[PDB]
């Protein structure tokens, strides 16, 4: 069974802004998802210091970058905290509502799309380069879920191969955005923007 | 009763680095503590979406900046998550160990003290401007604690006036660092470095 949800209207407006505004510096999408990955890894690490059994779902704390020219996907994998169904359906949308409002105001006031992360809604920069985003996620208290959206105001969730714990963000790239499947291009961006992440980052080859 | 603890040796080395290195751009200390404050506020906000009774200790989510020329202190107050005794004594030191190691390597490799926050140990930039730091903190599962250090390799904790929930970082400033008690100076730094924090920041007057 696949369940369909409407984004909060502010988030839909944000996604449309990201998709429709002329903004050539699209490469910052990768910095934002890696930083989301690091934050999630920080969280599970901290929680494990009081409840060590929280690492029973996997001890390695890392980030994989996986390009696939056949599928036209760039996948960012982490072994971080993951997201619950409540995260996916209620909680993250509640928080993204205010971040979106603050980012929107900042943009009218002369801020720049690259500053999206300062407002805690940098996941949505995924839509700079991707026509569809698929998110596979597994949290300790919960099942593995598959979340998906091509924007248009809605997303789907189904129970989801098994990943132990963590998040996989699958970017189905736009046809004119395939430079992001290229090794020297990804390497360049990681070096420029993600040089000091405190977890190992592996760029897979094809 | 006052309990005395030794810092992990890496953290002591970090504090000494911050205190001893010639580095004129000391104003970044304020950006780091405000950002710590925002992160703590983000955390209690998120936790409240699944357990609303976590806001029984205070609903307001804000940051106060309080200068006092008589005491020679700058105090940064938040109503964020607070810290437990385990945080103060075991947990934060365990995490700061790796951040310190990574920051140290980065500095040898040509990084700059201002980048301290990318390594998750930006609290310690407090020692750029302060001879002593006192931290009053209250977390929901725990008592109110007073943490204190003038560096030198040790810190104290005692049970601590009652603050409901949150953290107060009290900077006892160095004699040559009193510009940070001045209104137009603090305003300047907040504008330059903290312009987009998603919680209200009130600069108290004297
Ligand atoms: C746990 C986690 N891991 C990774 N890699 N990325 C994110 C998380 C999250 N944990 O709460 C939040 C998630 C997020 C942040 C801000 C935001 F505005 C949206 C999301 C998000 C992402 C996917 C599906 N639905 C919402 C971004
Ligand atoms: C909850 C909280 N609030 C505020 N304002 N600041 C901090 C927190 C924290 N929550 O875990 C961690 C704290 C911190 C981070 C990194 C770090 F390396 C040290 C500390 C810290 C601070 C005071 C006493 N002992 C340790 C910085």
């Amino acid at each position: 069974e696949v369940e369909t949800f409407a984004f909060q209207a502010e988030i839909a407006q944000l996604m449309s802004l990201i998709i429709n505004t002329f903004y050539s510096n699209k490469e910052i999408f990768l910095r934002e998802l890696i930083s989301n990955s690091s934050d999630a890894l920080d969280k599970i690490r901290y929680e494990s210091l009081t409840d060590p059994s929280k690492l029973d779902s996997g001890k390695e704390l890392h980030i994989n970058l996986i390009p696939n020219k056949q599928d036209r996907t760039l996948t960012i994998v982490d072994t971080g905290i993951g997201m619950t169904k409540a995260d996916l359906i209620n909680n993250l949308g509640t928080i993204a509502k205010s971040g979106t409002k603050a980012f929107m105001e900042a943009l009218q006031a002369g801020a720049d799309i690259s500053m999206i992360g300062q407002f805690g809604v940098g996941f949505y920069s995924a839509y700079l380069v991707a026509e569809k985003v698929t998110v596979i996620t597994k949290h300790n208290d919960d099942e593995q879920y598959a979340w998906e959206s091509s924007a248009g105001g809605s997303f789907t969730v189904r129970t989801d191969e098994p990943m132990g714990r963590g998040t996989k963000v699958i970017l189905h790239l736009k046809e004119d955005q395939t430079e992001y499947l290229e090794e020297r291009r990804i390497k360049e961006i990681v070096k420029k923007h993600s040089q000091f992440i405190g977890y190992p980052i592996t760029l897979f080859v094809e």
